[PDB]
């Protein structure tokens, strides 16, 4: 009993108009009766994006901080997301983790209060080029995993991503073989370390390079449960990407 | 001659309902026309601040990034701020630099690309307990105004905004006449490494902590242009900061 899962991270593009238009495309798309849709847009276009989004689809915070209220020029916070529609946040995206040095620890206590203020959480993993080829991908990404569900109580809030970080304009890029081996090895760890109820019911989606073409193979692996999706999140493109079950 | 300037930093805290109210009460308190005052509210609500204040009031971001889209999960461009009606940019504010660890380079990337695409620009200094009581405050503040400076070609759009972090939440009080030794070094820095021009018409605004009875002193203070406003931006009491001049 796991429900397929697509994820759209907008990322930092777009404005009203284009988004609009986005949104527009979305609104009309038939989403499978077996599929969970999230979109992620920027944050000044939370409020926006949930007001014209038809409630099939769901919002995402692309991140926010760990307290409710406070000093933290620049901040949001599970209070504010939830105030505007939105129902769900991204944490531990790479971005976050490689490009602004956003810790295990800190990330871990987002998960916490995220949870704690009533948010789903898609919480993202996932190993650089060198972690990988020094053969330490289990470690790096088990640690990651570790530090999330130290802070997880309710895992029916919970959809873990793997970013294939590695692969991401760097020269390299994964099969769908290695991405059900990332994502099978992942399910094992929630198995031995939470229940075999909890690796059962939990999505683990993949984040790295989906489209139109390539999804249906994706989805096909057995332990692949979805897509955090970049790129083709702002295109028409993501329907067919939602339509990768059928 | 040098426009007084008011900014209200309301940092991460408020909600549509309770911002609505705040909203309500300045809408309602009469801006002295040789005041200008300007609000920023958590990203999440730049749209909906601007959409309930007055034109009088004009909206700032907290913070912002370097390009105008790209692959920055959780992050918003001038672009973006300008589409929700927002004009103005918080840049380098003391909690950017050392909660979230901003450097300077940074900071003064966002300065360039803000200016750039039409925004304006709050650029926030200051120096840590640290650095103060080292004797360093000149090089600290002067450093980080000479990246600001190297990143302005339009000093028309741009306020800078001293924040005494030295004595903001650290058992240390800044007297009025700490305040204007600062800005009148800051004011003194841009006239020899700028232009008269630059420095005699530039708002130098005072960032550390400001009620409504310590306004009327500070404002009085011949280098002190106005103020970047902490918790008493959150209240009817910033009205009374407004009319420090008054």
């Amino acid at each position: 009993s796991r429900k397929f899962f697509v994820g759209g991270n907008w990322k930092m593009n777009g404005r009203k108009q284009s988004l609009g238009e986005l949104i527009g495309t979305l609104n009309a798309a038939k989403v499978p009766a077996d599929t969970e849709v999230v979109c992620a847009p920027p944050t000044a276009y939370i409020d926006f994006a949930r007001q014209k989004l038809d409630p099939k689809i769901a919002v995402a915070a692309q991140n926010c901080y760990k307290v409710t209220n406070g000093a933290f020029t620049g901040e949001i916070s599970p209070g504010m997301i939830k105030d505007c529609g939105a129902t769900w946040v991204v944490l531990g995206h790479s971005e976050r983790r490689h490009v602004f040095g956003e810790s295990d620890e800190l990330i871990g206590q987002k998960v916490a209060h995220a949870l704690a203020e009533g948010l789903g959480v898609i919480a993202c993993i996932g190993e650089k080029l060198d972690e990988r080829e020094a053969g330490i991908t289990e470690k790096v990404v088990f640690e990651q995993t570790k530090v999330i569900a130290d802070n997880v109580k309710d895992w029916s809030k919970v959809v873990l991503a793997y970013e294939p970080v590695w692969a991401i304009g760097t020269g390299k890029t994964a099969t769908p073989q290695q991405a059900q081996e990332v994502h099978e090895k992942l399910r094992g760890w929630l198995k031995s370390n939470v229940s075999d109820a909890v690796a059962q019911s939990t999505r683990i989606i993949y984040g790295g390079s989906v489209t139109g073409a390539t999804c249906k193979e994706l989805a096909s692996q057995p332990d692949v449960d979805g897509f955090l999706v970049g790129g083709a999140s702002l295109k028409p493109e993501l329907v067919d990407i939602i339509n990768a079950k059928q």
